[PDB]
């Protein structure tokens, strides 16, 4: 009947999308959104973010994000949470702030466990640490680097799992799924965390590809598997595949075969929970106004019909 029927039929938990508040609006987004047959998982795109959660420090804000709980509850969805520590999306209070090792991992460290309490019981997974890697495997000079050194990564996924001890602690980055060194750098912050003591259970990889030059199923899996051959699960967590504009009939249908190998390649691995789409429309995408030139990502349009890209990922899904 659907992505998320097909996608559980072949034993993943769900196919899902990210949304944001504003679209929340708009009732004919919000029917397809909440169509069940398609989206059996939720990820508020920006309502969960530091910048977003604690504007001020130690003063907490949980109304936008809430507001997206609600409407996943409301239709029985599961929530991906997202996202703890990341260097973008930060509060001034963040980046401006002069800090020691002992002051930043205590607004850190209770950044973590009020959000986490808050949202206890009502996620399928956290988004504990996002994008803490540069493209040659190095660590990024986020601050949290920069002030505190690796152990700000354990740290985190300690400071998550005491809060919530069954929420799915997960790291997140782009870039790690296709091989190479950032790929190999994620491994190894899976084998660090656990060596900390610490844990995480998952990795999820972005998947923010490009029409045409999507990795290829053959390399999507290699990578998986590296990374559930840790004892970890897997999970893509914002899928989009961007095309150089124009759109054009031979575009689109190189982008449905590009979705159609994420999809094949996730059932191919298990391990592989599922498939979570970076919105759903090209309406509200984000990709143009930071890829300038690039658009059209989703497998539907801004007209809310679907594309080509929704019969591919039928097709990898085995559907
Ligand atoms: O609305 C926008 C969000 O969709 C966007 O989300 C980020 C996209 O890049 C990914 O790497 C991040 O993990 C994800 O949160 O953030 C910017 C915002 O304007
Ligand atoms: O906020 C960041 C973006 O800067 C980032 O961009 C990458 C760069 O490498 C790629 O071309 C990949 O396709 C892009 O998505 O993307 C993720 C986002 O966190
Ligand atoms: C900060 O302190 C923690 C001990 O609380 C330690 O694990 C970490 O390595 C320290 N980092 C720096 C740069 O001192």
């Amino acid at each position: 009947a659907g992505l998320n029927t097909a996608a559980k039929a072949k034993g993943l938990k769900y196919f899902g999308s990210a949304t944001d508040n504003p679209e929340l609006t708009d009732s004919a987004y919000v029917a397809q959104l909440s169509n069940t047959d398609d989206f059996g998982q939720i990820t508020p795109g920006n309502s969960m973010k530091w910048d977003a959660t604690e504007p001020s420090q130690n003063s907490f804000s949980f109304a936008n994000g809430d507001a997206v709980v609600n409407l996943a509850n409301k239709n029985g969805q599961l929530m991906r949470c997202h996202t703890l520590v990341w260097h973008s999306q930060l509060p001034n209070w963040v980046s401006s702030g002069s800090w020691t090792n002992a002051t930043l991992l205590a607004a850190m460290k209770n950044h973590i466990t009020n959000v986490v309490t808050h949202y206890k019981g009502k996620c399928y997974a956290w988004d504990v640490v996002n994008e803490a890697l540069n493209e040659d495997g190095t660590f990024r000079n986020s601050v949290f680097y920069q002030i505190i050194g690796p152990a700000y990564i354990p740290i985190a996924f300690a400071t998550a799992a005491a809060a919530d001890p069954d929420v799915k602690l997960y790291y997140n980055d782009y870039n790690i799924e296709y091989s190479g060194a950032k790929a190999t750098a994620a491994q190894n912050i899976v084998k660090m965390i656990k060596a900390y003591g610490a844990k995480i259970d998952g990795v999820g990889l972005q998947a923010h590809f490009i029409v045409g030059s999507t990795p290829s199923q053959s390399d999507l899996t290699t990578v998986l598997k590296g990374y559930t051959a840790l004892g970890v699960e897997v999970a893509y967590t914002e899928l989009d595949i961007r095309m150089q504009l124009p759109s054009t009939a031979a575009k689109l249908a190189q982008q449905s075969t590009d979705f159609q190998g994420v999809a094949a390649a996730c059932v191919s691995t298990t391990g592989c929970v599922g498939v979570t789409i970076w919105d759903w429309t090209d309406k509200y995408s984000w990709v143009p106004s930071v890829f300038q030139g690039y658009g059209a990502p989703l497998p539907w349009d801004e007209n809310y019909v679907k594309k080509p890209a929704y019969d591919g990922l039928m097709a990898g899904l085995g559907a």
